[PDB]
């Protein structure tokens, strides 16, 4: 089993006005490409050093590993998080959940934003389900660190903070960044990850 | 391969009255089993994952492996790096090194110790070899975190200021455990170790 690159699904302009072409290609086909290609290096060395039991180059690889393996894990959700035909408000049990654990979809809403404005240097903001106290949590990720491999919480909705996110189109303005992506929030994706949580 | 608990190189007791026998004892046979044991089970896992290209699981495992590898390693080295024939000042090329780097074995001394005290919480001081800069080089660790994994320097002698490696003899009292573990350095493994660095 070799990790791949997956297929943006849909067309580098699909989110114009929102996030612009140049950004999603660069995003997709340079930054998260290079992920992909570094998490297999990290985990072929890996592989190499497990089997001689050298734990030392075990753990000098963590670091490469967390970082590449996340971009892998985040990106490749970040796609399917986002949608031309996005936007608007959830429905069905997903909107209770997010009226019952936030108060209103406006208030989940603020706090998500606060999170990942709030992020200081790189990292990630996330929409999550706790397992164990079942319903949802915002928690923020530094780097590239991956929301359930560090905290546990199922990823529903991720929102990447990184500046060659944005940086392009709305330069330091990360907050005019976060108001865009709101239209292109592929609700639909979210909801099937909040359901496979729940049986 | 399966990590293995080592044989300490010499009686429990051998360090007394600087190393009382019920710590050696505790320390080899209950907290560094514990490392070695939960060591071979972190790892078998990661083959699991990295099988099954289960990246989240990988991540979510490095801090076990992390914190049981390091464990593993460092404790090996600290029992090799105490003698009951060790104590007093080393000799040839490694004196020669430590005067040139440190100005002079007490003054090297005073900067060892000053680490180790200064370690806020659990970890480990350590001298090391600076394999690019062809020198000496003092650096402390927090938990287990091994020197060469997490700063590529390599190690030569290692302190303990973990509080289960001295409480039950010195109490709070830290500086005097710093003290009295001079008395048994065993410098002949420290040079090995130094000379191994050198071609
Ligand atoms: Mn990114
Ligand atoms: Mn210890």
């Amino acid at each position: 089993m070799k990790h791949s690159l997956p297929d943006l699904p849909y067309d580098y302009g699909a989110l114009e006005p929102h996030i612009n072409a140049q950004i999603m290609q660069l995003h997709h086909s340079k930054h998260h490409a290079a992920f992909v290609n570094n998490l297999n290096v990290t985990e072929e060395k890996y592989q190499e050093a497990l089997a001689k039991g050298d734990v030392t180059a075990q753990i000098a690889l963590q670091p490469a590993l967390k970082f590449n393996g996340g971009g892998h894990i985040n990106h490749s959700i970040f796609w399917t998080n986002l949608s031309p035909n996005g936007g608007g408000e959830p429905k069905g049990e997903l909107l209770e959940a997010i009226k019952r654990d936030f108060g209103s979809f406006d208030k989940f809403k603020e706090k998500l934003t606060a999170a990942s404005v709030g992020v200081q240097g790189s990292g990630w903001g996330w929409l999550g389900f706790n397992k164990e106290r079942g319903h949802l949590q915002i928690a923020a990720c530094p780097n590239q660190d991956p929301l359930q491999g560090t905290t546990g919480l199922i990823p529903l909705l991720g929102i990447d903070v990184w500046e060659h996110a944005y940086y392009l189109q709305y330069k330091n303005v990360r907050p005019d960044y976060l108001k865009a992506i709101w239209n292109v929030i592929n609700w639909e994706n979210v909801t099937e990850r909040y359901m496979a949580c729940k049986k």
